[PDB]
């Protein structure tokens, strides 16, 4: 053990700098420990930084990307021009400055900001935090980030190459429970992907399985499907993964228990946090990560819809008993 310069007790002196980074992030980047756009942007960033990793390219003698190396910041000049990386510039520059000021690697910083940001959203599990990733990195090869217009086969092959099973793909998607879109249909800027964009809950899994009946915007944007109610945006990839036979049963099992969702997500994130590195080479500073307030609401089928309005796609398993709310159909406000 060690007692940091500010009284904070911790398990390794390497963790001490992280207490200052936490105070900076919570005060400035997160504007007072809030769960708003910055957390959502950072979650996009962690996935896009880490997923630039490909054992297949490497086995073939090409550079496959360094994974969770902070390349998205170090080489943003290249990576931020990738089609899937739009609307990230400002967040990346904000993060670039904190890492430079505290002398922490861009790779560790992205993982830390992710774990910290999630602590600001009720319902979130406490993400593991390892430190020690080298600050050096090479730009990620292009075409390694799954897109919303991709087929399930395509998404699974790419993610499978990175090292994730179909189950883990569904688990990692719990992040869309704290999501909106700004670039798929700018006419409905920040339309959320679930009714609770500030609560890490199973609503996303439930709501994407409902029959699509509504066009929330003036028109249908890129990769946009009909959603279940006004204000909610539904992206094609999500609607497809919810219904595909390879992923439908896992998606269905995520509807009933926030606890189980959180456990699986934490596990898949721990795995994604070290793509490109050896975990037994890093230092564990999980003790620095704050806890999120608990979510006590029960998973519900909102606004009068019933299991009848759910497009049950898992045959082997019956759809769980969930609480039903009374009507009318809600109309979602833009995510903050
Ligand atoms: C199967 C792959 C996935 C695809 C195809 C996908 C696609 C997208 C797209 C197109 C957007 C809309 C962004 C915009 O237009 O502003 C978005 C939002 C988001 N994605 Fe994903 N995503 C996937 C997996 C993930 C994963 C694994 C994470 C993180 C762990 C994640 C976290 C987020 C978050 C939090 C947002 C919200 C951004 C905001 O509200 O500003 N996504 N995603
Ligand atoms: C991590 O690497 C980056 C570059 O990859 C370093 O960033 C540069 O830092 C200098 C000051 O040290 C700035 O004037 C440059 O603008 C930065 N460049 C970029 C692309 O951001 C960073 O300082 C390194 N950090 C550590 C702790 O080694
Ligand atoms: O309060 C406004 C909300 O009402 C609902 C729909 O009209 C949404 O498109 C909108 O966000
Ligand atoms: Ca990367
Ligand atoms: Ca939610
Ligand atoms: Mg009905």
């Amino acid at each position: 053990s060690v007692t940091c310069p500010g009284g904070q007790s911790t398990s390794n002196s390497q963790c001490c700098v992280w207490f200052d980074v936490l105070d900076d992030l919570q005060t400035n980047f997160y504007q007072g420990s809030k769960c708003e756009s910055p957390v959502r942007k950072i979650l996009r960033i962690v996935f896009h930084d880490a997923i630039g990793f490909s054992p297949a390219l490497t086995a073939a003698g090409q550079f496959g990307g360094g994974g969770a190396d902070g390349s998205i910041i170090a080489h943003s000049n290249i990576e931020l021009a990738f089609p899937a990386n739009g609307g990230l510039t400002d967040t990346v520059e904000a993060l670039r400055a904190v890492g430079i000021n505290h002398g922490v690697s861009f790779g560790d910083l992205i993982q830390f900001a992710t774990a910290v940001g999630m602590s600001n959203c009720p319902g979130s599990p406490r993400l593991e935090f390892l430190t020690g990733r080298s600050n050096s990195s090479q730009p990620s090869p292009p075409s390694l980030i799954p897109g919303p217009g991709n087929t399930v086969t395509a998404i699974l092959d790419r993610m499978g190459d990175a090292g994730f099973s179909p189950d883990e793909v569904v688990d990692l998607l719990a992040a869309h429970s704290l999501a909106s879109q700004e670039g798929l249909n700018s006419a409905i800027f920040r339309s959320p992907l679930d009714s609770t964009p500030q609560v890490f809950d199973t609503q996303f899994y439930i709501e994407t399985l409902l029959k699509g009946t509504t066009q929330p915007g003036p028109s249908l944007g890129f990769a946009e499907e009909l959603s279940p109610f006004p204000g909610e945006f539904r992206m094609r990839s999500d609607a497809l993964l919810a219904r595909d036979s390879r992923t439908a049963c896992r998606w269905q099992s995520m509807t009933s228990s926030n606890e189980v969702m959180g456990q699986r997500y934490r596990a898949a994130m721990a795995k994604m946090s070290v793509l490109g590195f050896d975990r037994n080479a890093l230092t564990d500073c999980s003790d620095v990560i704050p806890s999120a307030v608990s979510n006590n609401a029960a998973p519900v089928i909102p606004g009068g819809l019933t299991v009848d309005d759910i497009e049950v796609s898992c045959p082997s398993e019956p759809f769980p008993e969930i609480a039903t709310a009374s009507g009318p159909l809600p109309s979602l406000a833009p995510a903050p």
